[PDB]
């Protein structure tokens, strides 16, 4: 869409780039707002009203071609992101799901570059992703996520898209998922919006996720029809990690009784391990508490292979079958190296209440419990803080 008249201010926030030999230096970056959250409204005249919602094309009479688009739909700067649950204070990062206003912002942003044109290219095969979280204020059915989306680094910047990754744009996962604008440009034919997704971090303070997400394309892929759906070109399940999944229930929750303690503050570390050939073969999470570290649980359910960490073996045996047939662990690394942009979000599930997450044979929540009717009365303001975002070498964050 069309850069409106007002400002767009972006939040700073200090990262750090790790070695061995160097320890973790600090870098500057800043952080964006996802493009169709910011507001979208039509150009004068046309009355009032956006210019379409997820999940759809952008409506045919603003819309016809995306020449149109590009001059009928206005997206305006945000010049103050604490109007939208989004805040930063040196090195962390507050995302608020619903504020006293009455709003359910749910925000999803992205992070850039020192320029501000650029996102952040984060290159993560054989190297170690960590950061700090504090989780208290999530329930059953709340969503935080940190994950990793092969996004283009200036967001497809181009002729009819001038704003780019500036104002958030080109996002895409592994659910070619149908938006209105894709790319920045309108999505007149309802193409799905595809590209490789590495999931780092989906929890709350009752469970805790990890999932790498294959496709058989490179960068954002727009689907069409059966490329789009579960046969097609990307993998909509992941090769999922949840200690609740692999019969390990007393690992990670809310009370000194878990060896991950949710009621705290905690450390996430995350590596790539890769091959002697250079392809990764092994993803790998533990955590620090307290100054301790709290090594990976082992799998230990019948007919799922003993490990400690992801692989082929392991997504396989678990039934991950389009994680192995897009890619598999190699697949997933070559996306890694070629450069993926970083994404964190809040948000909740009015229709299946989050389940996949932490309910049954996930977690501790009870049928019901993660609606978003729910939610409130257990916390009414849930949010969750990130704070020394860190990566480089293996053994280097922690
Ligand atoms: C920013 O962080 C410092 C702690 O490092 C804290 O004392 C201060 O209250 C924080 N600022 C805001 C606006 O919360
Ligand atoms: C789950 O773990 C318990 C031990 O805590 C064990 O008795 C049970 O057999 C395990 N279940 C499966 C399906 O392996």
């Amino acid at each position: 869409q069309k850069p409106g008249e007002t400002k767009e201010v972006h939040p700073q926030l200090t990262t750090f780039r790790c070695t061995k030999r160097g320890g973790c230096k600090p870098a500057t970056n800043f952080i964006v707002l996802d493009s169709l959250s910011h507001p979208i409204h039509r150009a004068e005249g046309l009355g009032p009203g956006g210019c379409g919602d997820w999940g759809n094309p952008p409506p045919k009479d603003v819309c016809p071609d995306v020449e149109s688009c590009a001059k009928n739909c206005i997206m305006e700067g945000i010049p103050d992101y604490s109007q939208y649950g989004v805040t930063t204070n040196g090195t962390s990062l507050r995302l608020q799901h619903i504020l006293p206003d009455g709003r359910v912002p749910s925000p999803r942003v992205y992070l850039l570059d020192k320029t501000k044109r650029r996102y952040e290219m984060l290159h993560l095969t054989g190297f170690e992703f960590t950061f700090d979280v504090d989780a208290t204020k999530l329930p059953c059915g709340m969503n935080s996520a940190l994950y990793l989306s092969e996004m283009h680094p200036t967001g497809a910047k181009s002729k009819y898209n001038p704003g780019g990754a500036y104002y958030g744009t080109g996002y895409c996962d592994a659910q070619c998922f149908v938006t209105p604008f894709i790319n920045g440009l309108g999505n007149i034919e309802g193409k799905g919006s595809c590209c490789n997704a590495m999931d780092i971090w989906e929890a709350n303070s009752r469970a805790s996720h990890v999932a790498p997400h294959t496709c058989n394309k490179k960068g954002l892929y727009l689907c069409e029809g059966e490329e789009c759906a579960f046969e097609g070109v990307c993998d909509k399940n992941g090769c999922g990690w949840n200690n609740y999944r692999v019969n390990v229930t007393d690992y990670y929750g809310r009370g000194e009784e878990f060896k991950v303690n949710t009621l705290k503050p905690f450390t996430v570390v995350t590596q790539f391990l890769a091959n002697r050939r250079g392809k990764l073969e092994k993803i790998h999470r533990f955590y620090v508490q307290d100054g301790k570290v709290i090594e990976s649980f082992y799998t230990n359910k019948e007919g799922v292979p003993y490990t400690n960490m992801i692989d082929d073996e392991f997504c396989e045996a678990t039934g991950s079958r389009k994680y192995m047939e897009l890619g598999a662990t190699q697949g997933m690394g070559e996306a890694l190296t070629r450069g993926m942009v970083l994404a964190m979000s809040i948000w909740w599930d009015q229709g299946g209440n989050m389940e996949w997450l932490d309910h049954g044979e996930a977690g501790p929540c009870a049928k019901g419990e993660g609606a978003p009717s729910n939610i409130v009365q257990v916390e009414p303001f849930p949010e969750v803080t990130y704070t020394n975002l860190r990566w480089g070498e293996i053994g280097s964050t922690y």
